[PDB]
């Protein structure tokens, strides 16, 4: 068996990991009421996490997202592995990184680093990978996961983490207030698969420039937020990308990350029971996950994700927690 890790600052930020998975099981912050509220959704006990099929809080790979047909072709060869969500190949698979049991090779008072080994015959992807992430909390109040990684043989890798957030405690994030720099998103079909096209924010309900609440993405005949796709960064060249807050518990969050794109679940298939025994349902979190674009693999005009020999994969997320005031 394994347990539970924690770590914290000074100030009040308190991060709960499990090996399995590498997840980020809990993340506490005191509100504007000074009250400690947990930003993240999860269960109380490990085997629940263990059983888990949401992927709540999961440090995913080895390709984060779904591989379109659960077919794609590397340095000439075709690869084919078993669906397992619906024609596509979600999340590396059943026996995906966030299904296994990562190594603790480093823990201390504020952080803990987990490492992992993958290959071919354990989740039928190409070539192979020694992942390690690393959470990291300091006296910023902020939430640091650094993802790294290195191979012997040529292959994909495209990482994110898969934590739920909800700031306030209400049942649903309808009313939380967000803010991103994407002027364009990842156009996906009926099935959330990307189709290879990119469209414009501009004019569509995905735009969250101005910053706006959650609840206002058109009208549907369920009343419930189907938010669940890719929004591409406007990066410069010649900073926060993201903020996510609720007026209610006055928590406010920012990301900063090396990826390009951010992933965005309203978490509209949720249902299950979560911490305090609570069940979450529709809408109940915002799922935010920093990655490159979704399908990469399978559109070599997105990002490039190989990982080859000699290389370092190397990406960080940069979550930090403040008051709206």
């Amino acid at each position: 068996a394994s347990g539970f890790i924690e770590i914290a600052n000074k100030q009040g930020l308190t991060a709960t990991l499990l090996p399995f998975g590498a997840t980020l099981a809990k993340l506490t912050f005191p509100d504007k009421n000074g009250k400690n509220q947990d930003l993240v959704l999860g269960f109380d006990t490990i085997d629940e996490f263990e059983k888990d099929a949401a992927s709540i809080g999961k440090t995913v790979g080895r390709v984060a997202n779904r591989i379109k047909n659960s077919t794609l072709h590397f340095d000439g060869k075709q690869y084919t592995m078993t669906p397992n969500n619906g024609p596509h190949y979600l999340h590396g698979g059943p026996n995906g990184l966030g299904y296994r049991k990562w190594e603790v090779v480093r823990h201390a008072p504020e952080s803990v680093s987990f490492s992992v080994r993958a290959n071919e015959q354990d989740d039928g992807l190409p070539g192979d990978a020694k992942i390690d992430v690393t959470y990291t909390v300091n006296d910023r109040n902020q939430l640091i996961i650094e993802h790294h990684a290195t191979c012997d043989t040529p292959g994909l890798l495209a990482l994110t983490n898969h934590a739920y957030w909800n700031l306030d405690g209400s049942d649903t994030v309808a009313e939380h207030f967000l803010e991103m720099e994407a002027d364009e998103f990842v156009e996906v079909d009926d099935t959330f698969c990307p189709t290879g096209a990119i469209r414009s924010v501009t004019d569509t309900g995905f735009d969250f420039r101005s910053g706006k609440q959650l609840k206002e993405s058109g009208k549907d005949a369920e009343e419930l937020l189907d938010l669940d796709n890719d929004l591409v960064i406007t990066k410069k060249t010649p900073s926060t990308y993201l903020r996510f807050w609720s007026e209610k518990s006055g928590i406010e969050l920012s990301i900063t990350t090396s990826y390009p794109v951010i992933h965005l679940y309203a978490s509209k298939f949720l249902d299950c029971k979560g911490k305090k025994g609570e069940h979450y349902k529709a809408n109940k979190a915002l799922a935010i996950e920093p990655q490159f674009h979704s399908a990469a693999p399978n559109f070599d005009h997105f990002p490039d994700v190989s990982l080859r020999p000699g290389d370092h994969y190397c990406q960080e997320i940069v979550y930090t927690f403040s008051h709206v005031n």
